[PDB]
């Protein structure tokens, strides 16, 4: 096509409005040049590990972003401070590999992160990353699968981008994306039914047996995040994985697996609480500390909250 | 990379096809699948750049015929099997559903073409008949995977070798050779949203995974949705994977002949005995192309686990 | 894009082997050049971010045996023709050089595979001696081309078909079918560095072409140093491409076996004598499996202007 | 590789250093997505016109840099300027393709550009172009062949980086080429013999039966711009392609043939001349005007400008 719209075209030109540094482009155009390469690794995985080869890939191509100056990683103890000459304004979350695991199975699985801009004044810090899911500039995910592609989320709105194999741009592919308002599905590892509090449990019975007279809603668990995420989003529906026996704290961290999906899903129009409290709403304490999460269409979660709030 | 021996599928099977003198025709055939197999998963990954279903059946239609392996074809998406328009005839029925899920590409969910072929009994003439073989006179079934990889799991009758897309070359190489799945497994699969609708049986089966009976570890779920996902899932790591029939839909939704059916020799192939509930799923005698059948799959005892309760409640 | 109906080798060269009955051998056979071809191509492609010739050629050898379609082969990189290690034999004899100017990939210039097969004339035992046919008893010449594109042209009997590799999905599909070279043309091509040692025969073929003695157009001048190279362009476009004898390699440089002799049977079957001077290069009984003659060929005036002074200088 | 140096790495460290805008990188990046998409477009020319795809798609490309202000091209009469809302510092004067005729045969072509800064105050124009070739601020070329290379010509050097298609990405494989010094290659197409005035005859003589008694030179003209004078820069050698009688001032356009190959054959350590004075050193009065040009290790143009200079 004569006029390809990449992710580059369409930052850079959001980046033109805000008058600002042009960090943002680079920090996202490094950050998909570790995407290609771990999508084609993950493309020929067993053609002859992996989760550190994704961290590693992903913090260098952020330090010579010249744009970031704390990364907080699934796979590290501490946060990451990026030496003086290569820092900018960026704090990125992100999980390099979530549920790599199921590269055997052949799961769909993904990148997630998320970019806080360090507002105060001192050292670079652990500090800077504990900000409010709400304060998140940018945020989005990558996901390998069928294909390859990035939904990208900022204050003006949802965006998928798929990545085009031929040339190794990443395709603006569809706009503005806005969930549908009640959807049809609902996603829980039912494995764990014996534990699900009861105001689960009850809009699962609710749901599979509608005492409405109306049709059930299917079910569907892929069991890695992003996957099931990704779906929630196009088809509409609620994805939950909340606080249960094994995980009395969910299980998904908070900084990089909920706060990311969280925003994304409210910028989409979706809601993301804890059944509880909003997702992003909450002060972490903790750059690893974890979240129980309902994230879906409005009204479904809407209706998981009224039984929350109706079983207490 | 760069390497001097790779065993290529052509040349894997080409080494079964000639030292069993089982002419290779397999070959042909087969060689032909994989590149309807490649060119269809390239397109779902471009998917939305650029239905396909149709177009994918056209083309592993069109590309079939050529290989001058067969006689009859039966597709989901089409009416009485095809009898190969005459001169490129051979031995071979393939029966097969080219794209499977094909709703589910939208959402970024793992689909697949599944694939039976059987081997003609009839010296008569090519008619849809001769389609309507049963399960265990099978010679080779397996499925291709549009998934983060394109894997192609390939069960012939010495066991189940499973195979990859290498996309710098064009070539489904080898990984997993004599593949065995497991003995017993962590995972149920199947669709509770129709839990109204199930069968006491599996309502028991479900029970005892769920909360286990004798307290111990609860069976995990999972449910992709897509028939190739929720069976590859089940065959290298192990589990039951579970479209039983209910009312809606009162004899599985699964079309038997080139789903249910093509999946079971890979799965018994491997250790899997694969059910109905009532007949495994080979010895039923093939009633019409599209004729559908329940299915029950996976791992040896899991499914045992279940014939137990299946044979208590009758 | 997205096409149900396409002729890829596979399905064309075998659409030619069940019509005139010729067993299909040819397929497995070219089937396995086909995956080394291009996995030869993709190293080359990314070159310079990873000898060559060394791996090309045991990857050739290594997957031509593994066709079940040879009992001889001969390499430019080899010793006396490998005698096929015995199980995996059939009747051809392939004899190829894996990676013409395997230098000038660092330079960027355009290098090939070529390969020429013949079939076992002696019910005896595969011999090296067996390798040793001429020119005109060819099943089959063709070459592979690693340029802006891997174009791999095949030149059976009927003619030469031009092939192109479609690395979306991992085939050679066909661009040009029965391909004629043109009649006359406006290219000499010819290593003019040695214009010392030129026999002046050649020299006044340069003086003709250069300043033409009855007042017209210069032919222009291409050279790309590649064998490949040079007969691709001289072959679609049309013209004299001329490596001679000289003192510095008293009876040619190019290997005629698998190099002037392959590229040769192209060659005539689209209209070009390539001869060495004296014999056409396809009657020139093979005295070694690397003995050397030299060639001038293309298109049919071209060579004739030439072999007329040919005969008027001896 | 977990650290692999792309283009825009290396661009973007370079642009650090002289404390500017970034807006070279936004260049650079783009136009490599058009070489991308291009590189694609020739491996599968005809699997079933070119240059004006190849045109429109860089011109595409450079206007969303928001960097460029004129762009010079080979394919159109006049200059183009770039709408106010996306101009930036930077002419660009390209061939996108070159020798594209050759494709059939399968030659291997190319893009080739030159960078001028526009220094001046006034309105974008022609006349910011009709700069000298000594000028340029960057300037190199695409090859398709075999691999997809991209050789740039910048003050500091002259790298050469390579496409990996896998991640769609250029990496950075031989740094800081300098030429052979003398080399064994001469390229020329000889079939315009008749018309070599007589400095150039006499050199090809001189070399092809060298009177010193020493090895002729190989020839070999492939008679694609690009490939040959690739070849030059690696393997070393002379190129030529003098004023003749059908083309009485070389055939090679200024602005984007010849400049740009002779900018990178002097930062490389050869030279590149008319035989009459530099080539860089000519001060344009058409942007489509056109040179006699030799260019190569230097002591072989050395060799024939002597012969120049022995000959009036
Ligand atoms: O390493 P990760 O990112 O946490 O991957 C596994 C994750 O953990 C979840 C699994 O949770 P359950 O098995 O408890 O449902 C998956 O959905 C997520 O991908
Ligand atoms: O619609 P197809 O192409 O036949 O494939 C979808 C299949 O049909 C099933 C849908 O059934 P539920 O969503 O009711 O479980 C999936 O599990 C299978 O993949
Ligand atoms: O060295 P190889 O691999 O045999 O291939 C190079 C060939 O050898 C010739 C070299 O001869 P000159 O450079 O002397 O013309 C080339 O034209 C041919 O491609
Ligand atoms: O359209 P372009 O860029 O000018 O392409 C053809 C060019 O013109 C030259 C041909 O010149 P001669 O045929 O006169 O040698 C080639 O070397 C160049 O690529
Ligand atoms: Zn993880
Ligand atoms: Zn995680
Ligand atoms: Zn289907
Ligand atoms: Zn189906
Ligand atoms: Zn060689
Ligand atoms: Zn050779
Ligand atoms: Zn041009
Ligand atoms: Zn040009």
């Amino acid at each position: 096509d004569t006029n390809i719209v990449t992710l580059t075209r369409f930052v850079m030109e959001q980046g033109r409005k805000a008058r600002g540094t042009g960090e943002m482009t680079q920090l996202l155009n490094s950050l998909c040049t570790a995407v290609k390469a771990i999508s084609t690794a993950v493309r020929k995985a067993g053609i002859a590990k992996l989760d550190v080869l994704s961290n590693d890939l992903v913090i260098n191509v952020l330090k010579s972003s010249f744009a970031t100056c704390v990364l907080v990683t699934e796979e590290d103890k501490n946060a990451i401070i990026v030496e003086p000459e290569k820092r900018g304004k960026y704090v990125v979350c992100f999980d390099p590999l979530d549920g790599s695991s199921n590269i055997d199975c052949l799961v769909s699985i993904g990148t997630i992160f998320g970019i806080y801009r360090k507002n105060s004044t001192d050292e670079p810090s652990e500090k800077d990353a504990l900000q409010p899911g709400r304060n998140l500039v940018a945020a989005g995910y990558a996901l390998y699968g069928s294909a390859t592609m990035l939904v990208l989320a900022m204050v003006n709105g949802v965006n998928c981008f798929m990545l085009d194999p031929a040339i190794g741009e990443f395709i603006l592919v569809d706009r503005n994306v806005k969930i549908k308002k009640k959807g049809s599905i609902y996603s829980i590892n039912e494995g764990y039914a014996k534990e699900f509090d009861p105001a689960i449990t009850e809009y699962i019975q609710r749901k599979k047996f509608p005492p409405d007279n109306s049709a059930p809603y299917g079910a569907r668990y892929v069991g890695s995040m992003v996957a099931d995420v990704h779906r929630t989003l196009v088809y509409g529906g609620i994805f939950m994985y909340p606080a249960n026996k094994k995980s009395p704290k969910g299980k998904l961290r908070l900084l990089y697996e909920c706060n990311p999906m969280a925003y994304v899903m409210e910028k989409a129009g979706g809601l993301a609480t804890t059944g509880k409290e909003a997702v992003l709403d909450i002060v972490p304490t903790d750059i690893h500390q974890r979240a129980p999460i309902i994230l879906g269409s409005p009204e479904d979660v809407t209706e998981l909250l009224e039984i929350y709030q109706k079983h207490a």
